[PDB]
């Protein structure tokens, strides 16, 4: 199983892009395995990923953990992977393991890498401009305002992707309701007609002011490019996308907090950190030489290769002293690791069908954020809801 394989990849972005042809190039010197990369835009790598794995997909690909690839994993659609994890199985802890698996109990994933969803900012503002780090939401409301005082945009926010603003569903979500509720609520134990959503969308209303205009139409590169040019005070979202897109120059400026306390039995315990991993679709070629590829990617040895060009993320094996580490990944692992638990994310943590429609609601939450919104929202979610997990 020596012979070439390709690999489908969802990293089309510049920086990620070239870490990953970076990790393929140590990954075909130690293997011997030649491979080629064809890489997609990232969303429609995601959007297509049903027809991709039906017709004729790599001999590896890029995706992600937890429910999102189970859901795939059900379908048939992948090949197990229980014999690459006989050898590379002592690497990971158990968190790991069962973000790795099917419903059946089978291996379906190698990851490499972690990373939080907390609060960005550059630390030369807020110390030059007197912004303290807030530790509650009463307090990040109020850094909100002295931002815009101050003529900045609070918070950089971008929703065109579809995907992001998820995320600020999931952490209120998480602050309000508590981690037990939001997978619930995921699997849909709980209706998004329940009180508790009311409430993450009626703490989302005093927020919202503070949330960059226009965030239906705006990138989120384009989010965290106000940032790093320090047109805006902090964004919210994933260090592999905000810390992924500042400069290297920039980088060492760049420092996070996690969201604010909203309500004290929740504290700051829980967070979105998405584990991302690689698959072996079951209509693929060469699976002899894409599990050899595999065995190497599920190593400290090509997560360290990895961290050497990746300086945004979190790398996973137990072992790992991938030196390389900047501030932004330290911390990355010492408040992952605070964390009681950690979700995914939403889209990764229920049925693309749900997280597909949520994604549409939100963004029309955003455009006009009333309770005459978040009444139809609930409603809609709802019915939709029943339909897609009958
Ligand atoms: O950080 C969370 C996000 O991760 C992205 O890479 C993915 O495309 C999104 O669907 C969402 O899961």
């Amino acid at each position: 199983g020596n012979g070439p394989i390709t690999f489908g990849s969802n990293y089309s972005d510049e920086a990620p892009k070239a870490a990953f042809a970076s990790l393929m190039q140590q990954a075909t010197t130690s293997t011997t395995v030649p491979v080629t990369v064809n890489t997609t835009d990232h969303n429609t790598f995601q959007n297509n990923i049903s027809n991709y794995l039906q017709g004729t997909p790599d001999s590896l690909a890029t995706w992600f953990a937890g429910y999102r690839l189970q859901f795939f994993a059900a379908q048939g659609l992948l090949t197990p992977i229980d014999d690459v994890w006989d050898k590379i199985g002592g690497t990971f802890n158990d968190a790991a393991k069962s973000l790795s698996k099917g419903l059946d109990g089978h291996y379906y994933l190698v990851p490499l890498y972690n990373y939080p969803w907390v609060v960005f900012y550059n630390k030369s503002v807020f110390q030059s401009k007197g912004y303290e780090v807030p530790a509650s939401w009463e307090a990040f409301i109020a850094l909100a305002r002295k931002m815009q005082s101050d003529g900045l945009v609070p918070l950089a926010f971008a929703d065109k992707d579809g995907w992001p603003a998820l995320g600020t569903f999931d952490i209120l979500n998480l602050r309000i309701n508590g981690y037990d509720y939001h997978i619930k609520l995921m699997k849909h134990e709980v209706p998004w007609t329940d009180p508790g959503v009311t409430k993450v969308f009626d703490q989302w209303r005093e927020l919202a002011a503070y949330q960059q205009k226009g965030a239906n139409g705006r990138t989120w590169q384009d989010a965290a490019k106000a940032l790093e040019n320090k047109q805006a005070g902090m964004m919210f979202q994933g260090s592999n996308q905000v810390a992924a897109n500042y400069s290297a120059k920039n980088l060492p400026d760049l420092d996070f907090f996690v969201f604010p306390a909203i309500n004290p039995q929740y504290g700051t315990d829980y967070m979105d950190a998405p584990t991302d991993g690689f698959i072996l679709p079951k209509k693929g070629k060469n699976a002899a030489a894409a599990k050899k590829v595999l065995q190497y990617i599920g190593t400290a040895e090509a997560e360290a290769a990895f961290l050497k060009t990746d300086h945004w993320d979190v790398g996973l094996a137990n072992g790992l002293i991938a030196p390389t580490y900047n501030d932004i990944q330290k911390k990355s692992v010492a408040e992952i690791g605070k964390c009681k638990s950690v979700s995914q994310f939403m889209d990764r943590d229920t049925v693309p069908d749900m997280a597909n429609a949520m994604i549409k609601l939100i963004q029309q939450f955003i455009d006009q954020p009333t309770p005459e919104t978040i009444a139809t929202v609930q409603k809609s979610a709802e019915d939709q809801a029943k339909t897609i997990f009958r």
